[PDB]
C-alpha cells in the first residue's frame, strides 16, 4: 500500500500571516494521471493551526482561471471572513481575512463555496483542514505528534471517466441523489497504509464526500473511542464499535494499537440512496494500520472537557425550516439511477433541476437574506425533511450549536456536544443555536444542506446577524 498522505501541518509566520495559494496540477490515481485543484499543492490541502485567543491573516491566491470561495467550515468568524458565495475571489487575484479565533478546540475544515459550484470544486480536490488549539486540550496529554499518533484522515469518494480524468457533473440525478464514485481516498490516496506507534492512535476523521455518507470501523471489531465532534471535545469519551459521519462532519477518535497485528479502519454499508451500489454494498478499507514500536506518550483520558448545559428552551425564537425537493426532480433523478445501475441502487430503502432544491419553498436567493437571527441569544431552529426521502446533513454556518433532538429523537451522546450539521432524514431535527459574531446582508450566513449538489441546485438560504 502507498503510505498515507500526511498535509502540512500550516501555522503562521512572524508577522502571523498564513499564505494558501489555489491552484490546478496534476495526481495520480490507480496509475492515470488526473487534473486536480488543491490548497498549496496539487490536490486537497494544509492543515492550517490556529490558537484560540490569536488572531491571524490569511492571504488567499486564486491561481485558477475560474472564479472561487473560500470558506472555513465550523468557524465561529463574522460573515465577512465566512468565505459563503459572496466572498469572490477573482481568478488571478488575492484577498486578505483576518481569523480571529474565539472557541474550544476542534478540527474544523475549509473548502470552496461558489454559487452552483461547490460540488464540482470540492470534487476537483478542493479541501483543507483547521487545527484550533486552546489551554485546555494541551493539558489532556493526547496523542499529539502530527502524522505518526495524530493524524488527518480525509476520507471522500470520486467518480474518474475511462480516460482517467475526474468525471464530475451536476445533471438531473446528481442533483436529487448527489455526486458519488466507485473509488474511496483516504487523504487523496487510494486505500494507504499508516504506521501507527503502539499505545494510543488519534484519528481525526472528516467526511469530505460530496454526497456519500459513512460508518467509521476496525475489521477486526476494536472499539473507537469518540473525544470530540464537529465543534470539539466531549464531555468523555464515548466507546463505539461503530461511528456514522455525514458530509462535512468531522470526529476524533482514540484506537487502541495493543498488539503487533495490522488492521483496517473501514467503512460499513450505509442505508442511502446510491451508496450501497457496490463495491460499497460490503465493507470497504478505508486504510491499513500498521503497528510500530517507537516513542509515543498519548492517552485516553477519563475526562475531556466541560460544555455548557443547554440553555432553558422556554422563550426562546423558533424558526421552521423545510427543506423540500421539486417531485419532479425526485422521480426523474431515481428514475435515471435505475437506468445506469439497476436494484442494488435501493439497497436498504424501503426541467430545470438547477433550482429545484429548496427550503420553506425557496430555492437559494443571494440577494435575499431569509431574516435576521438575534446576536449572543440562543435560537431553536426546527429543520423537517418530512416529505422526501433524501438524506440531509443540515450545517449552518458561523456557529457550533447544540442537537436538542436529530430526526425524531435525542442525539447519540457522541451526537450532544458541539456540532455545526445535524441529520435530516424524512423527519424533523432541533437545534439550540448561538451567533456569537456579525453578518450584513453583502456577507450573510449560509444554513444550507451538505449534500453538495442539493445546495448547488437551491438548497440554501441566506441569514443576517
Ligand atoms: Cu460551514
Ligand atoms: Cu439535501
Amino acid at each position: 500500500r502507498p503510505t498515507l498522505p500526511i498535509p502540512d501541518l500550516l501555522t503562521t509566520d512572524a508577522r502571523n500571516r498564513i499564505q494558501l495559494t489555489i491552484g490546478a496540477g496534476q495526481s495520480t490515481f490507480g496509475g492515470k494521471t488526473a487534473t486536480t485543484w488543491g490548497y498549496n499543492g496539487n490536490l486537497l490541502g494544509p492543515a492550517v493551526k490556529l490558537q484560540r485567543g490569536k488572531a491571524v491573516t490569511v492571504d488567499i491566491y486564486n491561481q485558477l482561471t475560474e472564479e472561487t470561495t473560500l470558506h472555513w467550515h465550523g468557524l465561529e468568524v463574522p460573515g465577512e471572513v465566512d468565505g459563503g458565495p459572496q466572498g469572490i475571489i477573482p481568478p488571478g487575484g488575492k484577498r486578505s481575512v483576518t481569523l480571529n479565533v474565539d472557541q474550544p478546540a476542534a478540527t474544523c475544515w475549509f473548502h470552496p463555496h461558489q454559487h452552483g459550484k461547490t460540488g464540482r470544486q470540492v470534487a476537483m480536490g478542493l479541501a483543507g483542514l483547521v487545527v484550533i488549539e486552546d489551554d485546555e486540550i494541551l493539558k489532556l496529554m493526547l496523542p499529539k505528534q502530527w502524522g505518526i499518533d495524530d493524524v488527518p484522515v480525509i476520507v471522500q469518494d470520486k467518480k474518474f471517466s475511462a480516460d482517467g480524468q475526474i468525471d464530475y457533473q451536476l445533471d438531473v440525478m446528481t442533483a436529487a441523489v448527489g455526486w458519488f464514485g466507485d473509488t474511496l481516498l483516504t487523504n487523496g490516496a487510494i486505500y494507504p497504509q499508516h504506521a501507527a506507534p503502539r499505545g494510543w492512535l488519534r484519528l481525526r476523521l472528516l467526511n469530505g464526500c460530496n454526497a456519500r455518507s459513512l460508518n467509521f470501523a476496525t475489521s477486526d471489531n476494536r472499539p473507537l473511542y469518540v473525544i470530540a465532534s464537529d465543534g470539539g471535545l466531549l464531555p468523555e469519551p464515548v466507546k463505539v464499535s461503530e461511528l456514522p459521519v455525514l458530509m462535512g462532519e468531522r470526529f476524533e477518535v482514540l484506537v487502541e494499537v495493543n498488539d503487533n497485528k495490522p488492521f483496517d479502519l473501514v467503512t460499513l454499508p450505509v442505508s442511502q440512496m446510491g451508496m450501497a451500489i457496490a463495491p460499497f454494498d460490503k465493507p470497504h478499507p478505508v486504510m491499513r494500520i500498521q503497528p510500530i514500536a517507537i516513542s509515543a506518550s498519548g492517552a485516553l483520558p477519563d475526562t475531556l472537557s466541560s460544555l455548557p448545559a443547554l440553555p432553558s428552551l422556554e422563550g426562546l425564537t423558533v424558526r421552521k425550516l423545510q427543506l423540500s425537493m421539486d417531485p419532479m426532480l425526485d422521480m426523474m433523478g431515481m428514475q435515471m439511477l435505475m437506468e445506469k445501475y439497476g436494484d442494488q441502487a435501493m439497497a436498504g430503502m424501503d426541467f430545470d433541476f438547477h433550482h429545484a432544491n429548496k427550503i420553506n419553498g425557496q430555492a437559494f436567493d443571494m440577494n435575499k437574506p431569509m431574516f435576521a437571527a438575534a446576536k449572543g441569544q440562543y435560537e431553536r431552529w426546527v429543520i423537517s425533511g418530512v416529505g422526501d426521502m433524501m438524506l440531509h446533513p443540515f450545517h449552518i454556518h458561523g456557529t457550533q450549536f447544540r442537537i436538542l433532538s436529530e430526526n425524531g429523537k435525542p442525539p447519540a451522546a457522541h451526537r450532544a456536544g458541539w456540532k455545526d450539521t445535524v441529520k435530516v432524514e424524512g423527519n424533523v431535527s432541533e437545534v439550540l443555536v448561538k451567533f456569537n459574531h456579525d453578518a450584513p446582508k453583502e456577507h450573510a450566513y449560509m444554513a444550507h444542506c451538505h449534500l453538495l449538489e442539493h445546495e448547488d441546485t437551491g438548497m440554501m438560504l441566506g441569514f443576517t446577524v
